């Protein structure tokens, strides 16, 4: 019923207008306001905010959400800390985008709950797609 | 159950294995020759070639595959070149990856069957399965 | 007459000075503000903009203009999206520069109506005034 | 009607095409192999040849040529000195392609007789094919 | 008094050089061949190894060793991952050099014992010195 | 005493925090404002100059501090440059930052009083620390 | 006793300082306002101008100067237009340096009296000095 | 007399051919293999290889030769470090070509026994010759 998404780029705005056209209460979050906005229509509720710093997390009570995704690609440290960040302030299930294969490792050994990588899954999926 | 896979990222190489894995005859095609050796290993052939380039296109005689998959992400140039030469070609059915809304509706144009935008299409399929 | 030139390069600069030298009124974009200044001395009216920008082409209000000529030439890529995005502003007839034969397919493929390739028109033109 | 052409770029490839349909002898040189064979299929007689070294456009005899055309483009200074030798080698008329402006005012001071400058020259046909259309 | 370190740049060779002028067994790694040849003349085992490697940092048998330093600066995300490998081995106490201040706060958190900053660390030293 | 810190990166700035929290005044000088505007909430002061060129360092006053710490490292040649302006005006104490052997050889001959090396002096730090 | 020197970098500056010290009238002539004031110390008169402006040389009368030097190295095609506009000024002697074998060819055959070319002409003396 | 020349630019080359044609025997080092075959046409030995390490300038026996002469322009780093490591590989004479006054002076203070400006020496030469002193 109730999610988070952190990271508002191409991905994570996808999640977010899935998860609202569903019918469920989505808390957008990224440290960058154009995206922030751009994602406000959509979204029951949308944060600028670095989910990098501890006690921004701690006020947005993320151990509230069922799930929160963390969709931050470009900087492998911003989402590797933020997951540390989240799994700390008991997120009970964790999903996490990943662009590479060590990321993913990392994530995976961290706790991560979810590891999504695009690529790699809908090269499976548009594979299985064209079999049938 | 002839397929060409044309780029051979991490995309390519995904529905490569997964084409493959099905029983499914694959030919990936890329010019950086790592990654032509490392999908070399289980692919049905496998082929160091630019399939930006009239001539070499002709030598690969793609118009006999039913599907032909152009996986080419960083150089949108090289995308878009590489499907036109497809289509001119004679290739039945081309899908190719966008990175982007506007590289998408340019391949559109171009005369591309099936699109796919892997983060977007991720976005969906994420929060599709967070829902239920 | 309205004509709008985007792209103020030799060719673009060439062609707005013969259109406002023969008594038309044309309108000069670019993203350079540098080459928007020659113009803006003998332009009717010169706008510094970026003509891939979708929001942006709406305020220029392209469509009422009769012709509108893209003149972008080492940036093959925003040739291409200023081709789609005047297309899909509703512009009637579309006059692009094309530096490539490639570059002139996949402009036909998108809509554009009149593609002038400089190098090989000038040729040609060089070529039958040699003869006679 | 003898022709040469000096440069086998996109520009040049033109001006070798159109001039052979109408059935005048054409010379085409340039100094890269790979475009003299795109052109030998096009051209009367096509020859690999640096038209910066002074003795070699002797041995082409571009004197007996009626017009040269030198359509080197990206090196300024090599169409700067073939258009020299060209004068030199005694040519009555020299066509030379200029790309920048700077490029076509030196070559006016040094003798050619006519100087092209596809972008400048191609928006003014442009522009007059937009007025009346 | 048994000392493992891991990645020969120019740091991890100042701590294996002064280690061995103590008089202590030290494990020098690195993934790197001609580093290893060179660190060789000191330490007691210089092995050319890859440390993200599960397998093979369980063949090399870490846990014996009182410390670990580990001294890969280049590639954050190699550092933070033989971390954790290091750490879920069994070692005891494991120390890491970090250039950023991010990598530090992610080590922190993944659990290092010791985490140095040489340039923030020997730029307090030095005040230091000048001050006396 | 006063201090003049050139370079306010990582080894810089930590430099002027420890003598500056230790009562002495210092001058952080660097040609990135940003990091000149971070250094001025606890420096003394803090100046945006360019310390290689040779006219700005007589404005400074060089000669006046007790000491002069050069702390510019990713730019060797900036280094020795500046260390070169420092000694010819007449400054008694030069601490310069040397990221190789080869610069800190070339960083004596010029006349450089003390050479620190972050990696390597950090290295044998640490190695005695983990020993005792 | 009257010269003229157009282009004052390194090796302009060079030929008006020693010109002076013979007592003798220079013309320092440069684009560029700063190496002008640079100049102005060391020439009985500096002028800011641009010397492939036609107009400009005919202002200059050239032809009275008894020696004129072009001293253009970085913009070869500045360098040989403005050895032209000299010639027909009137200049009976004209000095040209240039950086390039490929210049240094069109400069003798545009008329140019002496071709400066100070690598290769230092190249020999020192080789000479070097023998005795 | 036995010459080293470091760099086999416009002005090393330039200093090989009059060193060679005077009669010496001229070493010419340079990373760049295809100067060094220019090079290799008349100096007594040509070799390619990386002057600013040391293992291999101590290869190179640069100790032997009386005068080495480093002639790397536009590398500033590459010219400061090859005199450096001549300099303490056991040269008596090292004479380096510097562009600006600072390099200049960081080679006085390295060790360099002879430094040449070329565009500065250049201008002070054509100043006499205009003077015709
Ligand atoms: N510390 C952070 N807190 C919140 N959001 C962040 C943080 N760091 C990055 N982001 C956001 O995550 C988004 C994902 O970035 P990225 O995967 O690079 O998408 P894109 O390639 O479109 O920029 C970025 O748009 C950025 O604004
Ligand atoms: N003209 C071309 N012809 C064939 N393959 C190409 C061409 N241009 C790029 N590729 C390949 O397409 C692959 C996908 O590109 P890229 O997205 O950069 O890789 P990744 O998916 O790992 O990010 C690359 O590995 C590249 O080698
Ligand atoms: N997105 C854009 N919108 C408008 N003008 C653009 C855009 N991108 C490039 N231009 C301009 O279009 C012109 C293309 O000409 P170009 O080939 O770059 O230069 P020139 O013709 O002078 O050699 C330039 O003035 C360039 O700045
Ligand atoms: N010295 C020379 N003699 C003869 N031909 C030359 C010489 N230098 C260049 N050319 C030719 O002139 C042609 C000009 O091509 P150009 O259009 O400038 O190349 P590009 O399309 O890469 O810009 C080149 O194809 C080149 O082969
Ligand atoms: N996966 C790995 N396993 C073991 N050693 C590694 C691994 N990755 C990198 N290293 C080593 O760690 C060292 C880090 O040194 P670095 O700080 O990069 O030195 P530099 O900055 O001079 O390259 C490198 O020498 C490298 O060989
Ligand atoms: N010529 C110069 N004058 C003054 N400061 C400089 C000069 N060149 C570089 N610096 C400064 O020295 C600092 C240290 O450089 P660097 O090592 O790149 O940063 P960091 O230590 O953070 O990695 C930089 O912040 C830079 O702004
Ligand atoms: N058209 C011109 N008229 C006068 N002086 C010029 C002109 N073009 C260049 N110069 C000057 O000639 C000098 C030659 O400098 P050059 O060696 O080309 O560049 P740099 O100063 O970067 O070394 C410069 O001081 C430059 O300003
Ligand atoms: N580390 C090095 N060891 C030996 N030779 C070098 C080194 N670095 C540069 N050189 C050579 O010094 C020569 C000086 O060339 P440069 O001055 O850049 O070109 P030019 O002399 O044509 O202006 C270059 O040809 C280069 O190959
Ligand atoms: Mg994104
Ligand atoms: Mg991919
Ligand atoms: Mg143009
Ligand atoms: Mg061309
Ligand atoms: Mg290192
Ligand atoms: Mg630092
Ligand atoms: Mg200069
Ligand atoms: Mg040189």
């Amino acid at each position: 019923k109730q999610f988070a998404v952190i990271g508002l780029g191409r991905f994570g705005l996808a999640v977010c207008k899935e998860l609202q056209d569903s019918g469920s209460q989505v808390l957008a979050v990224d440290i960058n306001e154009d995206r922030v906005k751009e994602a406000a229509g959509f979204v029951s509720q949308a944060i600028v905010a670095n989910c990098t710093h501890e006690e921004t997390v701690a006020e947005l009570k993320l151990d509230d959400y069922d799930m929160v995704m963390i969709a931050i690609g470009a900087d492998v440290n911003a989402s590797i800390l933020a997951t540390l960040i989240a799994k700390e302030a008991g997120v009970k299930s964790v999903w996490v985008k990943a662009n590479d294969r060590f990321q993913a490792r990392v994530l995976q050994k961290i706790g991560a709950d979810h590891i999504i990588m695009p690529e790699r899954d809908m090269g499976i999926r548009v594979a299985r797609k064209m079999l049938d």
